[PDB]
């Protein structure tokens, strides 16, 4: 109709059965000379009334591609790297969601200069005029339902993008949710170093050493502690953590290559197969001449200037208009970022309408209802935990990961 | 040989292919009037010379024949209830493991006087009588390293027949292991707080009311708190912990019937199905007159008299002689027996060649080796976490369980 002909994915490779919705992969321009990679599937179910979903992966500098293909795309790719199998837990499925390599550098993004350092501000920007451009490209959407989703580092890519989509009248902005998201440093490493001595990470010497070293009276600081053994203690909490053989992503996963002598335990070689063939990188519209798909930008990561520190005073900013629904959602097996750093976040909000904790059911069929989680909800905001998922919530639990977002779509209560 | 014909097992229902061991299934004379219900597998390597391993479940009034057929024993009960598969991570392919129904009236275990009201130092005085028992129906096995092995309330059982064995010289003890075991009621009951709160089941609200109404300055007491107001809300912590929906054996696994409106969350229907059939009854010499087989006996709970509050005194006294190499193992993701309450105990002894926590490795054959827990070892007791496992460690972690078991056997370092 209004959408660009020239973006349209004809035949997908690996597919058996050609997809029932129409999907598109091309480029959205973005600030200076930037060109960052989409890839658009419309909703199963009535894509003209459906809301539009914006979704980003982390890092910074890894591939959103991850998420459609890995996560909650309307198909995901098998260990051969070859096939493509129908998700029946899709989120395209009640949506039209918009999978955005961002930012410039990451995946098949580009820039016609080839610099990808950047910084907060800048991908904020980059974002929100990419998001101009996918409405100009697809006029159609301009007046459907708009929420801003991602997970990890796009806690911070979310609320900035948020807080600029907020101010532009022509974007119907209703809500946004963020996945095991990175909201405050210090919340997020004070918590972690609880959540390792708690699931039976660090013995009673090295927790009585930090509680020395690091705490005075009821109070610890495992942020920004100037104490050298504090330091020193710290390095061994986080070295337990992320770099002796356990899955910092899923602690109760097992490490793919095994305990050492892609970021650690991680194997992206599936999405990274797929998406290297030369007839999918035809199909889905990518230039020739631009350098191989890899799901995270070691370079962009390296150059990346981080710039805020808490995204409390955003989500005020967010929350001050009462206009929009706000999700926090975290897989509680996580050690990336962790659910009790994100729950503390929410909570120190302190927004009114608080209800009491409650658990919150998925019914698995046969099997019945489940606690999938707990739900902490206020006015306009809720925070979830998703039971047994890692930092990869829809790849461990699709069901629950679903459901948790149909109940975020529709405004309906989580429980 | 000098075995008794009589106990023989001839031809086990549902079992596709003949074992290769010699088993045994009679009854071994405990104090009083009371026959407990045995089943004896021979090692399936070198019977002559391999360990004797006795077995016991909790509850207390839990059968160790769950033991076998759902957790290390040589074939599982599959859920038709009809079909025993091989276990090729049975505990009997290194040992002669002998399952003791204990104490009297549990499963086909029983009294001429069908009088089942016990208490501890009874129990541990029965069980002594029937291993004595066991070695003049099984002399050959006279001289053959003895580990006495056992399940949650076992914890108690466990160390007290010890105390015992280790009176009888003519009885080889070598070692005792303790799996999610009750050592302590204090040590159990603060630490399940502690894991509640720090998996992510109470809210700050309820962590608030704890740490205001339960503690003074940095110690809480989740005991035997006198305050009210603790009292009540430790009644709401045991209220999610257990009576919500959660599994309390298996904090991340599915709750078995599901979410109300045989103990909560499970379902002991194959194992039943199984033992009940009376085709089953005469291959295991069960006497016709004798009720049906149920995994707990709801009445021998009911009439236990609980003595000991600790096992401290008895692990110290076993310890005392240097003669017996001690292992307590904890599934980590258990709530009934949590991994910390029993790390926090086995610290507590003090003993002597204090090692540094490390992690504990399995291989798990082309995915390589892998983090199957932490260990924290001390001169003849080690506590050993096994990660992502919960109440019924070699049901959740089979692989892990017997590589731990092997270990513990070959006095080995746990690595
Ligand atoms: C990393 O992931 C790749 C891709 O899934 C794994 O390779 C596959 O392995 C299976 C089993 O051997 C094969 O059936 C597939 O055909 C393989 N796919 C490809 C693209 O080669 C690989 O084994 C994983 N590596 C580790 C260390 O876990
Ligand atoms: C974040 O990145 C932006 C974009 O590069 C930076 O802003 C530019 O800074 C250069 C050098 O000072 C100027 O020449 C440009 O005109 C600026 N552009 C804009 C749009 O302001 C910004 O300084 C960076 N922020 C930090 C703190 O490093
Ligand atoms: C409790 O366990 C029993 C035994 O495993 C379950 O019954 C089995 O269900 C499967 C699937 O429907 C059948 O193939 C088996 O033949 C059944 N076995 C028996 C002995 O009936 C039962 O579904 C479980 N109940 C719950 C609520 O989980
Ligand atoms: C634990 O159980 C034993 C066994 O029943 C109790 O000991 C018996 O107590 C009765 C009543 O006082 C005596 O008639 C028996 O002679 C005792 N038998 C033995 C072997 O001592 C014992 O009192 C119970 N312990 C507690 C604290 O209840």
């Amino acid at each position: 109709s209004r959408a660009p002909d020239q973006d349209e994915i004809q035949r997908l490779p690996g597919l058996a059965k050609q997809p029932s919705f129409r999907q598109y992969s091309g480029y959205l321009k973005g600030s200076g000379s930037k060109h960052l990679h989409y890839w658009f599937v419309e909703s199963q179910k009535d894509p003209e009334n459906s809301p539009v979903v914006l979704w980003l992966n982390g890092g910074p500098g890894c591939s959103s591609l991850d998420g459609l293909l890995t996560e909650h795309g309307p198909f995901l790719v098998q260990p051969d790297g070859v096939t493509l199998e129908y998700n029946p837990y899709s989120w395209n499925l009640i949506a039209n969601v918009l999978y955005l390599e961002s930012p410039a550098g990451v995946g098949f993004s580009y820039s016609d200069d080839k610099f990808y350092a950047t910084n907060d501000t800048e991908v904020a920007q980059s974002n929100f005029e990419a998001l101009q451009d996918f409405f100009r490209l697809f006029p159609e959407y301009k007046n459907n339902k708009l929420f801003l989703t991602g997970e990890s580092y796009a806690g911070i890519y979310i609320p900035t993008l948020a807080v600029l989509v907020m101010q532009d009248p022509s974007m119907n902005l209703q809500g946004l949710a963020v996945g095991n998201g990175l909201s405050s440093y210090e919340q997020n490493d004070n918590s972690l170093v609880y959540f390792a001595y708690y699931h039976g990470l660090l013995g009673n010497r090295l927790w009585s050493s930090l509680q020395t070293h690091c705490c005075s009276q009821n109070k610890c600081n495992f942020y920004d502690n100037k104490d050298l053994e504090c330091v020193t203690n710290l390095q061994e909490v986080a070295r337990i953590v992320g770099n002796s053989g356990l899955n910092i992503y899923n602690l109760y996963a097992p490490c793919a290559g095994g305990v050492p002598s892609d970021p650690p335990c991680t194997n992206t070689t599936a999405a990274s197969t797929y998406l290297n063939n030369p007839y999918v990188r035809k199909a889905l519209n990518i230039p020739e001449q631009l350098p191989q798909w890899d799901m995270c930008n070691f370079l962009v990561n390296l150059q990346y200037r981080r710039l805020y520190r808490s995204m409390n005073s955003q989500y005020l900013k967010l929350l001050s208009s009462q206009k929009y629904q706000i999700l926090l959602y975290n897989g509680d097996v996580d050690m990336a970022c962790n659910f009790m750093g994100d729950e503390w976040f929410v909570d120190s909000l302190n927004q009114k309408m608080e209800v009491q904790r409650r658990p919150w059911l998925v019914k698995y069929g046969d099997s019945g209802e489940q606690i999938a989680g707990f739900v902490k909800e206020f006015s306009h905001i809720a925070f979830l935990t998703i039971k047994g998922a890692g930092h990869m919530v829809p790849t461990d639990k699709p069901l629950a990961a679903f459901t948790m977002f149909s109940r975020f779509l529709n405004k309906q209560p989580y429980e």
